[PDB]
């Protein structure tokens, strides 16, 4: 029930991250480029949530009957629009494809029989609309696929899970509910949910300040730890199970993914407990081969060394601050949920790509 | 070396540890009491340098001819002042030890024939000396034979060796030259060392804030991480070995030390390099056979959710901060490095009764 997009027709609202977790509130996005200043402020988190914003804004606008007239003027006006909101923040696909997507069903809907605006316009929205659908559909869909999988590899019999998870994947990093964060609540709406543990997940903090106050919101019984804990957590906590989302899998099921994660399936491994990746088909790039052929984007060390505004670490001394680390197949041991199913990482590529 | 005790007779100081790792500052000291308050306003930390502060204060009023009158006063004074010093920090009792010996010690030579006031003075102040350059020699052996004995095992053809650390065991924790830290200054002083990795150690950050400072000071290669950033840095920034401090080693090699230890030792195995802990004697405790016999330490949560006095974590989660975890011995891949050198657990024991 936490959504960090709200929607309805001629209505988009969007939570404000850079106000939380002290204060949730939300903002009301009229325009287009409303959405764009407010995805390059920060404002809102998750490439996939920060694409259904962009196209949103312009369904908003639109349904206020923006654009035009004509169809050419229209449909210059969508991909015009479209194309700014690929520019607000180009660092991740999920925008440039839906943009492709809309120009295409706007093209696809500007080239046919009888043609005419006010359909161009509908339709335009409708697709908006059924992406946002889809992709809450498929976020519930990898929570419950997750959940089942789950609980018939360590509580088949009945009986409840104590789940640890990593940096934040819920509702503040998607459309809604959730990738891994999705999978606990499912757990939780079964009733088999134990317990969750979530760490800091430094230097960004989000497990700490975004995960937690996921947790804290739907009332699941919840605990924060550092991610020095994890192991002390495995062996005196009763952790049964570790699920973490996905920056990016690769053909072979190479996960990159906040840094640390690679750690957690190490400490998992050690104590026997299955290690899941929850992520999205458009998650993974069946491109790359092996986790080899990522590059790992480092950040600037004052984002180490600082916490608001104010430098905690010792001046001078080197810094090294990967956001990502990848996390080798052979310790995927739990398996890699996505919205078609759960799979073992070598069937992975060849699922993806011949199953609906 | 980076000293966070200045003494020689007479003249005392101490790094004021609330004030790193931005300012350097040191707080002259002429008096037991004026140290009492250094220790409870915790500018003075880990165990052995709050002892020796301690015993070093004492000295210094020694010296002063704070004393009197006699020698069975003198006595009286010795045992009257440890006393009190205990009262200061007892979480660590290396101050008790130190005080029960150095009351010993005053006790031995005042019941010595022709016993007199100044020769009793002089011995309770040469024995403190005594101290703190035995803590300072035994620090540099834990150094130098653990340097060696990792060079060896990681580095027989020579190259040389990037090493983690956790926590802070340098002269910010000890009398000097410190502990884990002490290998890293050793592999150094050898010009054997290529990198130091050191981690936050969240939650009191004592990685980022203490150790990161030692060795910017000596100018050792040296990189600061989070410490879920430890796997990564074994698998890509060749990380060759790890060792870590201890708070308590037990009979068959179980060691407590700072939480994520434990983890260290899981990640340092996963990726077939050696973990050592570095561990004083007195560090070493032969009453527990196992660290199942270990009480873990739980501090308040807010110590974890809030940093500089401001609150990071969303509001209303629950916590778990152990201060501690246990790392099983046989995870103690390097060894356990004690002043006498590095032994593999099971030779622990019988190396220390």
């Amino acid at each position: 029930t936490l959504e960090a997009i709200r929607y309805s027709r001629g209505s988009l609202q969007i939570l404000d991250q850079l106000l939380l977790p002290k204060q949730s509130r939300y903002e009301a996005v009229g325009s287009v480029h409303q959405a764009w200043e407010a995805i390059r402020a920060m404002k809102v988190r998750g490439a996939p949530a920060i694409a259904l914003v962009g196209c949103l804004s312009l369904a908003v606008e639109l349904q206020a009957g923006a654009g035009g007239p004509g169809l050419a003027a229209l449909v210059a006006f969508v991909r015009d629009k479209l194309s700014f909101l690929v520019t607000a923040r180009p660092t991740a696909v999920n925008m440039a494809r839906a943009a492709r997507d809309l120009a295409d069903v706007a093209a696809r809907e500007a080239e046919r029989e009888g043609a005419t605006e006010e359909a161009v316009r509908e339709r335009v929205i409708c697709c908006t609309e059924d992406m946002l659908e889809k992709d809450l559909r498929d976020n519930r869909s990898i929570g419950d696929l997750g959940a089942r999988h789950l609980l018939e590899r360590v509580a088949p019999s009945g009986g409840k899970v104590t789940v640890l998870t990593h940096c934040n994947t819920g509702a503040l990093a998607t459309a809604g509910y959730g990738t891994a964060l999705g999978v606990i609540r499912s757990l939780h709406s079964l009733g088999r949910l134990e317990h969750a543990f979530c760490t800091e997940t430094r230097p960004y903090n989000q497990g700490a300040r975004l995960t937690a106050f996921e947790l804290v919101y739907e009332q699941i019984p919840a605990t924060l730890i550092t991610d020095s804990m994890v192991a002390a957590a495995m062996a005196h906590r009763g952790v049964s199970a570790v699920v973490v989302g996905a920056d990016r899998v690769v053909a072979n099921g190479d996960t990159a993914n906040k840094v640390g994660t690679y750690q957690l399936a190490i400490v998992a491994k050690h104590h026997g407990i299955p290690f899941y990746v929850a992520a999205p088909s458009y998650s993974c790039d069946l491109r790359l081969e092996t986790g080899k052929e990522i590059i790992i984007e480092e950040r600037p060390g004052q984002e180490l060394t600082d916490v608001n505004g104010v430098r905690i670490a010792a001046p001078g001394i080197g810094v090294w601050n990967p956001a990502f680390d990848v996390t080798p197949h052979d310790l995927i041991t739990g398996g890699i949920i996505t919205e078609l199913g759960v799979f073992a990482p070598e069937e992975l590529r060849t699922a993806l790509t011949t199953t609906i």
